[PDB]
């Protein structure tokens, strides 16, 4: 039952929104630069956790990029 790898970036201010923007565009600029599966949860429970799913180092890439630069 599937076998890629996956990660959350912990977040806290309004970073989703920001990141995607009014509709959501951000996400496919990665998802599509680093071939990964960024996704922006529309939720706050205390923590977010932007969730990013890929398999080669695109996905642990993308993953420390999102978190550090973040764009």
């Amino acid at each position: 039952i599937n076998r890629m790898d996956y990660v959350e970036i912990n977040i806290d201010h309004k970073f989703h929104r920001h990141l995607i923007g009014k509709s959501g565009a951000n996400i496919n600029r990665i998802k599509d630069q680093y071939k990964v599966s960024v996704r922006i949860p529309p939720d706050s429970e205390k923590s977010n956790l932007i969730r990013i799913e890929g398999d080669p180092q695109g996905v642990q890439q993308a993953k420390r990029e999102l978190l550090e630069l973040a764009s």
